[PDB]
């Protein structure tokens, strides 16, 4: 039962970087089966649901308003433990202080310009995933590569 | 024109090979700019309309019973020249003759795999893009890398 | 010193992801030295005394079964610490756990499908490195590239 | 009955120039089918028929005398069209004369040091295979990626 | 012979975009060994001699005024054919003709914004070395990769 | 701030492997600026006084006489945190006990080899970058990747 789900979303720096398939590649290549995938330009509403947790702190404002000023592609892996997994592959919230080799380690250098967003629990994936996606646009059930599990 | 565009679609032996991070990142490396992208599995009606000028071929139904086998991840480009220039970098219709460099002669071995579609002129960019997605699908205030075009 | 050896396998899991060409990619940018290569089907009795180690274990049988269902390409590299350095570039023992930019990490999932096996200190590398090959099997004038030793 | 076979072999030039991983990788990549892999420092009387052909040309003494001063990494792939599709990314005869994209166009510049061998047409690749195959180190069957063929 | 040279230009959209490491390693991966590197910002006397068989042509007065608008990494390479060769690595004039596997047929779309300038032959190189290089900042005679050439 | 930079040198070993646009690229693709660039062969009073930290050590003698031996290619890099982020991407001293990701964990294997310099701190930066740069030979201000900074 390794139906395990997450959401990751290409911010719009991420995006005007020419940097989504780079980002879709490392997944592809871990393991992890895309079970839904498309491109939109964040609400107002969508950006303070999603980052309702900092809704208070300082940057806040700061980041609603960038995660809206364009094109975000938002996504969602399945696979086991794919949560933490992608969180590990993102690197950490500093991209100054990411390992060589993880997303945010080999691209950022701004926390205000993270590239990505990685849901940090299952809760929050859960959270994140029927905020991002209506249930239809999301497969249900197909097969990955039969070499990843036993 | 700057805002010409072409539709492309990953196929299902493209997909479930883990090549979608692939494919977009040469486009994107390219400079074309990504206005329109999703994921779906195709429905009989739509992959018929889509091949439609294939009508009746020996091959027809073995195509259009392929392309519905899985997901399909859509997506349209913009930029000068996209239609022909994301032709040439697909390759010729049968993956063993495109040359190195291209996705059919880097990847593909069959012309049941190809892959990967794309638009053949512009008449059917309109027409491909018209059917796979719809108007408030695709994106608007679009600026491509400032270093690009003159 | 610079003539240390350790034996690394490549698994019929990543044999069958098309890794072979990736995974040596990596001890040759590294700098290490091919010195004894090949690809081979492991019978019960090579596979046994392979993973001796792990006689009696809840997976032995798994893996004994695994290991034995498809080809395997074994290597032997050459250069200073490769058996250390060999099993950092690995990762650790499960794939969801491993770093990015290790092999487990880009690539692996499941501690069943491991990728690929690595020789955990140079009294098994000897070891290991005698079961699979043979003395006539490996190289003698190595001259690794000039300029990776002083 | 797509199990056609070629015999590729990196030279000493390309194996001391770290190329072993780089070209195998091309070659899964495309979807072919590794069914032997060794390497071998190659004797004068298997250097003199490989290259039989080449006996009265001049460039013969010195190409022989090249290919048997070091370690060679033979390997024969299967898969449909392999013959022709490896010899398409190999390049042409003059490596400053190949085309970009292909092993010889990215990697060589002299025809002295042209870093890979491929078969040029099946019989010779038999005539090659049985050569520097014993028929056991040959793979009899297995299963090729299923997103390759129809 | 083996000791030709050619003047290489990452012009200002190249440096802008990023891409003078890629660049800088497809040269270095086919053999050739720099002999001359060095960024800078060129000025109108040198952009006018530079482009000087362009002179009376209609989209000359936008050709210096880009090369003059910010940085580029200039550069000499050395190699057998490296004139012929690096022209040919590099793509045609327009980057929307240019083949995938070059340089302007793998980032460029417009003729304006090409990316990289190269030596047309041996006459127009050791005259644009001596424009953009001192004799003393470009290296006497080397010691290329061993196994380059015969 | 964002303005920081650092002094990276690419040592002989690095240039003779043929790994200097790969490292540049790495920090191009982090979001760094290339202010400064250039090969020469550094002489004795240039060694000694970069490598003075040292002059009471027992590999000193050696490390001037390396790096006197062959081109380097120097450059200085800009960026928020360029000079603690430049290291991480190095790696630590010794290249075996680096993690693979980072440029010395990927190509390294010697401490005396150690493929490319970075300064350690901006006391050490600035004091650096002036002893291999004139004034004139950096770029005064400039206009970044665009998202890169908040
Ligand atoms: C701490 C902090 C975060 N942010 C951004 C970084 C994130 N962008 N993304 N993705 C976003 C959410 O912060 P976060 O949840 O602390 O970091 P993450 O979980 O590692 O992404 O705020 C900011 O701009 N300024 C700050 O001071
Ligand atoms: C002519 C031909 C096409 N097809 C497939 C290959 C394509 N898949 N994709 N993309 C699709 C369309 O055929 P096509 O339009 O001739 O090829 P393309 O324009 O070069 O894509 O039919 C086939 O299976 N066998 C054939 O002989
Ligand atoms: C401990 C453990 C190992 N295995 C597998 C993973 C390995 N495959 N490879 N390489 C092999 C050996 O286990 P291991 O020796 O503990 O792992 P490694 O040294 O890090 O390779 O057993 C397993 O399937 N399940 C387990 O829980
Ligand atoms: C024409 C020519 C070939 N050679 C080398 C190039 C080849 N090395 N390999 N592989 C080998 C065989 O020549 P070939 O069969 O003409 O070339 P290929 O089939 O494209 O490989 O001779 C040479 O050294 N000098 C020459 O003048
Ligand atoms: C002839 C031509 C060139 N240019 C650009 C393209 C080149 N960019 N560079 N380097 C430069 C010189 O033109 P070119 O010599 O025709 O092309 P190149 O030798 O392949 O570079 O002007 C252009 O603006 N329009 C044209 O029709
Ligand atoms: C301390 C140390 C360094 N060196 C080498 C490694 C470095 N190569 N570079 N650049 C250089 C300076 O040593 P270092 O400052 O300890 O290491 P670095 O700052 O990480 O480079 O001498 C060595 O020979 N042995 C040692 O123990
Ligand atoms: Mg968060
Ligand atoms: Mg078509
Ligand atoms: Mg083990
Ligand atoms: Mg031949």
């Amino acid at each position: 039962v390794n139906k395990e789900r997450t959401f990751l979303a290409v911010k719009p720096d991420g995006v005007a970087r020419g940097l989504v398939g780079e980002i879709i590649a490392r997944y592809e290549k871990k393991g992890f089966v895309l079970v839904g995938l498309k491109q939109l330009v964040p609400t107002k509403d969508l950006a303070e649901s999603h980052y309702a947790e900092h809704k208070e702190r300082p940057f806040f404002g700061g980041l609603v308003s960038f995660i809206t000023s364009g094109p975000v592609v938002a996504m969602v892996f399945e696979g086991k433990g794919v949560v933490a997994s992608a969180r590990l592959m993102i690197g950490v919230t500093n991209p100054l202080a990411s390992a060589p080799g993880s997303i945010r380690g080999d691209f950022g250098v701004d926390v205000g310009r993270a590239i990505i967003h990685g849901s940090d629990s299952v809760e929050s994936a859960n959270r994140e995933i029927a905020l991002w996606f209506k249930p239809e646009e999301l497969l249900t059930e197909v097969k990955p590569n039969p070499n990843l599990y036993e």
